[PDB]
C-alpha cells in the first residue's frame, strides 16, 4: 500500500511530489483522475512554463530509455507536446519501474506558467491516454506493486495538510458511514451517471439524468454553461465588474444544501462547500462544455471531492463515495 501526500494549494490544486530517474529528479504533479498521461517538463522544452518549473534531464538518469514516440495533450486549461520515454518513477513510496512518461517539448499558454506544479499524473483509464502511453496506476498493477487494483483519494479543506492518494488501499479513518459504490457508466474518465441535482426539494439541473466525471484535477464543480447559469441564479450569483461570480458571504448561512443524486443515493453539498470563501465569496460552480459520445459531461471536481472520500476501483470498475470525517 502506497501513501502519496498531497499539498493543498489554496483549495484549488492538489499536487504531490514524485521522483523520476536514477538518481531521482523530483517533480510536483497534479494527481488527476480526469486524465491518464504522466508527463513533466524536460530540458528539451524552451516554452516559458518549462523555464519556471523543474525540468527532467535524461542525461543524468542511468535508467532512462528513450522512445521515438511523440505525444500531444490538450487540457481544459492548457496543453503540451513532447516525447515519450521510460524510467523508474518513485510515487507514494513505490518504485514504479519501466514507466512510460512524457517529456515536454512545448508548453504554451499562460496558465502553466503561473501554476505551482510541474506536471500531471493521470489516474483515469488507458483508453483516453494520449498515444496509448500506459498510465501509472496500470503499470503499478501490471508489475504487481499494489495488491488491490484500486486507489483512494482524500482531499483536505481550508488549506489543511493531510490530503492523500492511497495506492492499493481504502482507509476508513478518512470517512464516516459506509462506502456507496457507483458503477462506471463509460470507462475512460471515471464517469458515472448523475440522476438529479436538487435544491429545497426541487430539481434545478440534470433533469432525467446526465453524465459526470469525478475529477481531482478540476477545482470547481462544472457543468453545461446553460444549466450552470440557472444554478448561478438559484443561489444568487452574478458576474462582477471584472468577471467573477460573486455571492454574498451572507448567504452561506441562509441557503439550503444542493443535493446530487448518484445511483439513487443522495449526496448533499452545503453552502460552506459550494461557496468559496476568503471577505470575498465566489461560486463553486462554473460553466464548461465537455462534449463526448455519451453526452455533455458534468465535472465533480475538488469542491465535491472535498466532502466525499473517493475510492476508484479498477478491479470492478466502480467509484466509492462516503462523507469525509
Ligand atoms: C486560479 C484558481 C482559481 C483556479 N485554478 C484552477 C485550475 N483549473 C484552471 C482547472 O481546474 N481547470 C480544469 C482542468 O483543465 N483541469 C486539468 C488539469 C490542468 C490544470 C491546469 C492546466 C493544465 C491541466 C485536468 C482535468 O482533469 C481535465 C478535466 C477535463 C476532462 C475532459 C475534458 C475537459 C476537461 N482533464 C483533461 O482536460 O484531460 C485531458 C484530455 C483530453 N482528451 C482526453 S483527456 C478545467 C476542466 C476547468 C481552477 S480555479
Amino acid at each position: 500500500i502506497g501513501d502519496e501526500p498531497l499539498e493543498n494549494y489554496l483549495d484549488t490544486e492538489y499536487f504531490g511530489t514524485i521522483g523520476i530517474g536514477t538518481p531521482a529528479q523530483d517533480f510536483t504533479v497534479i494527481f488527476d483522475t480526469g486524465s491518464s498521461n504522466l508527463w513533466v517538463p524536460s530540458v528539451y522544452c524552451s516554452s516559458l512554463a518549462c523555464s519556471d518549473h523543474n525540468q527532467f534531464n535524461p542525461d543524468d538518469s542511468s535508467t532512462f530509455e528513450a522512445t521515438s514516440q511523440e505525444l500531444s495533450i490538450t487540457y481544459g486549461t492548457g496543453s503540451m507536446t513532447g516525447i515519450l520515454g521510460y524510467d523508474t518513477v518513485q510515487v507514494g513510496g513505490i518504485s514504479d519501474t519501466n514507466q512510460i512518461f512524457g517529456l515536454s517539448e512545448t508548453e504554451p499558454g499562460s496558465f502553466l506558467y503561473y501554476a505551482p506544479f510541474d506536471g500531471i499524473l493521470g489516474l483515469a483509464y488507458p483508453s483516453i491516454s494520449a498515444s496509448g502511453a500506459t498510465p501509472v496506476f496500470d503499470n503499478l498493477w501490471d508489475q504487481g506493486l499494489v495488491s488491490q487494483d484500486l486507489f483512494s483519494v482524500y482531499l483536505s479543506s481550508n488549506d489543511d495538510s493531510g490530503s492523500v492518494v492511497l495506492l492499493g488501499g481504502i482507509d476508513s479513518s478518512y470517512y464516516t458511514g459506509s462506502l456507496n459504490w457507483v458503477p462506471v457508466s463509460v470507462e475512460g474518465y471515471w464517469q458515472i451517471t448523475l440522476d438529479s441535482i436538487t435544491m429545497d426539494g426541487e430539481t434545478i439541473a440534470c433533469s432525467g439524468g446526465c453524465q459526470a466525471i469525478v475529477d481531482t484535477g478540476t477545482s470547481l464543480l462544472t457543468g453545461p454553461t446553460s444549466a450552470i447559469a440557472n444554478i448561478q441564479s438559484d443561489i444568487g450569483a452574478s458576474e462582477n465588474s471584472d468577471g467573477e461570480m460573486v455571492i454574498s458571504c451572507s448567504s452561506i448561512d441562509s441557503l439550503p444544501d444542493i443535493v446530487f443524486t448518484i445511483n439513487g443515493v443522495q449526496y448533499p453539498l452545503s453552502p460552506s462547500a459550494y461557496i468559496l470563501q476568503d471577505d470575498s465569496c465566489t461560486s463553486g460552480f462554473e460553466g464548461m462544455d465537455v462534449p463526448t459520445s455519451s453526452g455533455e459531461l458534468w465535472i465533480l471536481g475538488d469542491v465535491f471531492i472535498r466532502q466525499y472520500y473517493t475510492v476508484f476501483d479498477r478491479a470492478n470498475n466502480k467509484v466509492g463515495l462516503a462523507p469525509v470525517a
